[PDB]
DNA sequence: TTTTTTTTTTTTTCTAATGCGAGCACTGCTAGCAGTGCTCGCATTAGATTT
């Protein structure tokens, strides 16, 4: 191992870097990609320089990426304005610019990086997986467009449940009754085989053969066990006069007990071998425990019946391996094809797919097109590596050359062994790699920090208990040597254990006291620190202690929920930053749900009372009380409700219950009741979450069914429904140790870092071949190899929870005890990580536990006895509130100016279907219908076949079409067919500008005047409008010179030819409204011949207005159908000059 | 193709480990009996993580 220099570092080929916490691994990933940016180092640079999107960054989490990302953009600017300047103030920047041979290049690279930093290739190894399937589905072998799905807890439940089906079901009574035994349902099948679907799959030690079925082995356990009970009942009278004649004693072996328990034996061994429970007393009698206890030098009794007992109970009867494997391996199989055939995708599906490509025989290919893409690759926290991910790095970065790799890692630190990463990988890489790389100096904490850790870790030698990693003190630099931290005038020790006082403690009885300890201690701090005596100082400068800069780190969920209740009953406000709990869960969902459901239907009595009741309305039960026997009150109550109802249906969700809030006054309340801001977050965060989920559903009742819906299965994983932060003031943070990875904390606590847990399960690694193996059976072997590295992992956790803090950390010791009897005698603390540390692994009681800590403890480590925190309320002091006005609006905005249409403003043939729809469709006919040539019969059949139609009208509605386009027209004698393509002008769209506002009355009176059709209706009636006005001319012709307006209308007056009369039709027009339509397409046409026609005159130019009337199109009478109208040329002009101003 | 009624609640783990109490065989002390060492059985209590 070398020490690293940035700036000398070469980067080709693998190189690996490893150090300690604080020692500024992520720090160097800036330098390191500066230096590939420039391409700097001579002989040590990579050969050619290289932009932003062809370096490769991996980290752990999201944060940290966004984190990473955003300083190397920071760092980028720096550089570059350090090169335009050529002088620098940092030490790093200035080394660079001394590196550097032409700045103004530099400055140049430097500027179009900064420019390209939103591509950024600064990923995760999920999201890097995910990119480059994406990006390379087609080498790959994946679909192009691929979903995303975030829990698969219902698939492979499904998934399970169809093994449980397939495979329990057809089984007989008697193995059914073994199977019963063991689980009772899928459900607990799962919860056994949940964490090895998950990830790669573990090798089995001793996998049961492959044509091996259940019936199989049942037969073999159901003989071996007849076999055993024949050979007892053939010596069921031997054994008595063998034990009397032997010399054993007969103390341990009492003569009543033994004929009990022979009696029991020959009644279970008569009994029909339906299970496989054996009798208790069968222990007695085997062969070991005979020899166990005898006479000192005497006849020892001995039969070939014990040795087949003791053969018999030397390993346990059970299908239990079998039923696992066969699980494991077809449930897995299932979902991935379930999930094959919807097309979406899992975070472990994505890394194993890539590896799977990778493998496979196309996927040389595809390592080019990632190769290629990504010349280098920094991988950050590769402690935590999955075997997965080592295969996929060294397949695409072992050997190639012009690509460099750089490994960046704490073995310390690997503490995500729960969630598939593995320690063993790591130390394979490391063997692998022939360069090492190190930091020496601890750039993060007090120097008081760094002697206690280097202290409390030098106890004993290989204190990690892996031989492959090796601790060695770290020097702290020589920026935080004035690191101080001072409590009421009185500097603080570095580090503080508080232990806990008695001989044997439990694990609850120590979890409440360490919570209380732990909320008393920063309770005082607190206090002290608003009078301005808590002091962290940085040499001169200081700052109090604010509740943003205290964390306590917790192991588990309920843990933490115990620390936050105890701090909270001293009314400090503190946050649990790794809460997944869902808002539906609180009961805010629940009164949001019954405000709603009474909304909805204020009618009923009982679902208003029960919405009125709630803490959110907050009524007391006096006003309940009056509230029901009023009916005044109570009639009032109903008549808000229902005009939140018309709120809802008009305005939506939101608007009902803002309007609710502000008239019941609910926020103000809340805020005032102690607690209450919680509940108005959340209440917020419920309405938020239900005004996006009533946007989608149309209905107003699907909402509500959508709310219970999600009250009922909350959905924990869902991050729109996580919980929100409560206050934006300072809060006390509990962070869990690994949500702590990479972070930085001032003052620190670990109320429960003594305690932790022996693993029942035999699941390890093997240490020849470094594998992961699960054994089905308990034998004990395994189980100790998986608690060894139980043990470890305790150890690397402690170190990266120690780590964390800058100024201070506290964490409580106690003698806690895992055993129940024995109390007196030696404690568990030995087993755990910190105990370990503490007695050199070597059991102690109380005492001696107090002498070591006394012994370890120094200037820098003190140790205070911990005792019941005062019951004491932090006091705040409260501030003055100053004058608050809100803004009011002069001057109202207007919605005067708008843009609308005609229909805005007004607001056999005789037997065809009728309709919005026929009626396009009839229109759409005519729009693309060529009038000089004839109908042809295969056109109205398929218009029939789009329409849906039958085709019994296709004969008849072509004759039709023919008695439209040969009708004869005004006087002038028009045929439609007339009408060549260069005389037409079919849909034309207009647009007309309306100045003044339009006033139905200043309007109505002329058209009234010019018009005995306006004369015969009642006066138009439409709100002023001020804007445009748009509208869609059906068809406009010009004939002999002489410009027409042409009308379809498909309105079905009547069923009679006599009701498409002359007057029928003034009639309909006057019923409809379609004066005002004419003359607005009048008063458009004529402005339009005015723009375009040179030399235009109304009298001159202009033909008329024909409605055509498609169903009132007969050969037989010319008048029926059609109707023709010219308006007078004042009412037109008098128009023009009315809209123009 | 016509129509009437009625309002309330119910459940909750399981395994494991020990402490004591009762019974018994052995055995040493002064043939029986008290101590002792032991052992089985019933009741009581503790604990069950982490992206
Ligand atoms: N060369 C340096 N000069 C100045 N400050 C530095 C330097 N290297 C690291 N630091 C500071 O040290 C602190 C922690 O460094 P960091 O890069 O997080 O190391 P680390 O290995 O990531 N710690 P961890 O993530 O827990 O393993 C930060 O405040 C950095 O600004
Ligand atoms: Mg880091």
């Amino acid at each position: 191992a070398e020490t690293l220099d940035p700036l000398r570092l070469p980067l080709q080929g693998e190189r690996l870097i490893e150090a300690s916490a604080g020692t500024g691994k992520t720090f160097t990933i800036a330098a390191l990609y500066l230096r590939l940016l420039l391409g700097l180092g001579g002989s040590a640079a990579f050969p050619r320089p290289l932009t932003v999107e062809e370096l490769l960054v991996v980290t752990f989490t999201e944060a940290a990426t966004a984190e990473l990302r955003g300083r190397i953009r920071s760092n980028i600017h720096e550089l570059r304005i350090a090169c335009l300047r050529e002088t620098t103030d940092n030490p790093l920047y200035e080394r660079l610019l001394e590196e550097i041979d032409d700045k103004a290049q530099a400055a140049q690279w430097l500027l179009l990086a900064e420019r390209q930093m939103d591509e950024a290739a600064v990923f995760t190894i999920h999201g890097f997986c995910q990119r480059m399937l994406n990006l390379n589905a087609f080498e790959s072998g994946m679909l192009f467009e691929q979903q995303l799905i975030e829990d698969e807890s219902l698939l492979r439940y499904q998934a399970c449940a169809d093994f449980w089906r397939r495979h329990c079901y057809p089984l007989p009574r008697e193995i059914a009754q073994v199977v019963f035994e063991t689980w009772k349902g899928p459900q607990a099948l799962l919860r056994d085989i949940n964490r090895y679907l998950q990830g790669e799959a573990p090798v089995i030690k001793a996998p049961p053969p492959d044509d091996e079925t259940l019936a199989s082995r049942h037969a073999q356990i159901v003989a071996r066990i007849d076999t055993v009970k024949q050979q007892w009942r053939d010596a069921v009278g031997e054994l008595d006069a063998l034990i009397e004649s032997s010399g054993i004693d007969r103390r341990k072996f009492n003569r009543s007990n033994q004929a009990k328990w022979i009696d029991k034996i020959s009644a279970w061994a008569e009994e029909e071998t339906n299970s496989y429970q054996l009798p208790e007393s069968l222990e007695k009698f085997s062969q070991r425990f005979l020899e166990d206890r005898t006479k000192a030098g005497g006849e020892t009794p001995r039969h070939p019946l014990f040795e087949a007992i003791d053969q018999l109970l030397a390993e346990p009867l059970s299908i239990r391996d079998l039923v696992i494997t066969r699980a494991l391996a077809e449930i897995r199989e299932t979902v991935a094809r379930e999930k094959r055939r919807r097309g979406e995708l899992g975070f472990d599906d994505m890394l194993s797919r890539l590896d799977s490509a990778l493998r496979s025989e196309s996927g040389e290919v595809l390592a080019a097109a990632i190769r290629t893409r990504f010349p280098v690759a920094m991988i950050d926290e590769f402690q935590d590596t999955d075997p997965q991910q080592y295969r996929i790095f060294r397949r695409i970065w072992h050997h190639q050359p012009e690509t460099a790799l750089l490994l960046i890692g704490d073995p310390k630190q690997a503490i995500y062994a729960f969630r598939g990463a593995d320690i063993f990988t790591y130390m394979k890489a490391r063997s692998e790699v022939h360069a090492h790389y190190t930091l020496d100096t601890n750039w993060r904490s007090a120097p008081g920090m760094v002697n206690s850790v280097n202290k409390l870790f030098s106890q004993t030698d290989d204190a990690f208990m892996f031989r492959e990693i090796p601790f060695i003190p770290v020097k702290s630099a020589g920026k935080n040597q004035a690191l101080r931290f001072v409590f009421k005038g009185e500097t603080q020790p570095a580090m503080k254990m508080w232990l806990m006082e008695g001989e044997s403690c439990g694990v609850g009885d120590y979890q409440s006291t360490m919570a209380q300890v732990c909320a008393a201690q920063i309770r005082d701090w607190l206090q002290a620190g608003q009078r301005g005596e808590a002091l962290l100082m940085n040499g001169d400068d200081a700052r109090p202690v604010r509740a943003s800069d205290i964390s306590v780190l917790v192991r588990s969920r309920q843990e933490a929920a115990q620390v936050r209740d105890a701090l909270t009953l001293l009314e400090i406000p503190s946050v649990y930053l790794s809460n997944r709990d869902s808002v539906f869960e609180t009961l805010e969902a629940q009164e949001m749900l019954w405000l709603l459901q009474a909304v909805m239907t204020p009618e009923r009595e009982n679902t208003l009372r029960s919405a009125l009741a709630t803490s959110m309305m907050g009524l007391n039960a006096l006003d309940i009380e009056t509230l029901n026997n009023d009916e005044h009150a109570w009639d009032v109550v109903v008549e808000e409700f229902d005009g939140y109802r018309q709120i809802w249906r008009k305005r939506g969700v939101m608007p009902m219950l803002r309007a609710l809030m502000s008239a019941r006054n609910i926020a103000e309340n809340l805020l005032a009741t102690a607690g209450g801001e919680r509940r108005l977050t959340d209440i917020l965060h419920i309405s938020e979450l239900l005004q996006e989920a009533g946007t989608q559903l149309e209905s107003e009742h699907a909402l509500v069914r959508w709310l219970s819906q999600h009250i009922l299965e909350p959905d924990s994983n869902a991050s729109s429904q996580q919980m929100r932060l409560e206050s934006d003031k300072h809060l006390v943070q509990i962070v869990t140790i690994h949500k702590s990875k990479g972070l930085e904390y001032p003052l620190v606590w670990l109320p429960f870092i003594t305690n932790f847990r022996v693993q029942e399960q035999a699941f390890y690694h093997d240490r020849h071949s470094f594998e992961a193996v699960l054994d089905l059976n308990a034998a004990p072997e395994s189980v100790d190899l998986a608690e060894a590295e139980r043990l470890a992992e305790d150890l690397r956790l402690l170190y990266v929870a120690l780590t964390r803090s800058v100024w201070h950390c506290s964490l409580g010791v106690a003698p806690l005890v895992r055993r129940r009897g024995d109390k007196k005698g030696d404690t568990d603390v030995h087993q755990s990580a910190l105990g370990r540390l503490l007695q050199k692994g070597e059991p102690q009681d109380a005492a001696g536990l107090r002498t070591c800590i006394e012994a370890l403890c120094d200037d820098d480590i003190a140790w205070q006895t911990a005792q019941t925190g005062d019951n004491q309320p932090w006091q705040v002091n409260d501030v003055s509130t100053a004058e608050l006005n809100a803004k009011t609006l002069q001057r109202l905005p207007g919605d005067n100016w708008r843009v609308t249409s005609y229909s805005g403003l007004q607001q056999t043939p005789h037997q065809f279907p009728r309709g919005a729809s026929p009626g396009t469709f009839l229109h759409s006919l005519f729009e693309d219908l060529d009038f000089t040539q004839p109908v042809d019969p295969n056109w109205v059949r398929e218009k029939l076949e789009l329409g849906g139609f039958e085709s019994q009208w296709e004969p008849v509605l072509t004759e039709w079409i023919t008695a439209v386009l040969q009708a004869p027209l005004n006087e002038t004698g028009v045929s439609l067919s007339q009408l060549s393509a260069r005389n037409k002008q079919v849909e034309m769209e207009f647009y007309l500008p309306i100045s003044e506002p339009l006033i139905a009355s200043q309007l109505d009176t002329l058209i009234r005047q010019f018009d005995p059709l306006s004369a015969g209706c009642p006066p138009l009636e439409f709100m002023q409008v001020r804007g445009m006005l748009k509208g869609f001319i059906d068809l406009v012709f010009r004939h002999e010179g002489r410009y027409y307006l042409l009308a379809y209308k498909s309105n079905w007056l009547g069923e009679d030819s006599s009701a498409y009369t002359q007057q029928a039709m003034a009639a309909a027009m006057q019923a409809h409204r379609y004066d005002l339509q004419y003359q607005l397409y009048t008063l458009a046409l004529h402005r339009y011949l005015r723009h375009r026609i040179a030399d235009y005159d109304y009298e001159h130019h202009f033909g008329g207005v024909i409605y055509l009337f498609l169903r009132g199109v007969d050969k037989e009478h010319p008048q029926q159908g059609i109707y023709t109208t010219r308006p007078n040329a004042g009412l037109i002009a008098l128009m023009d000059e009315m809209f123009a101003g």
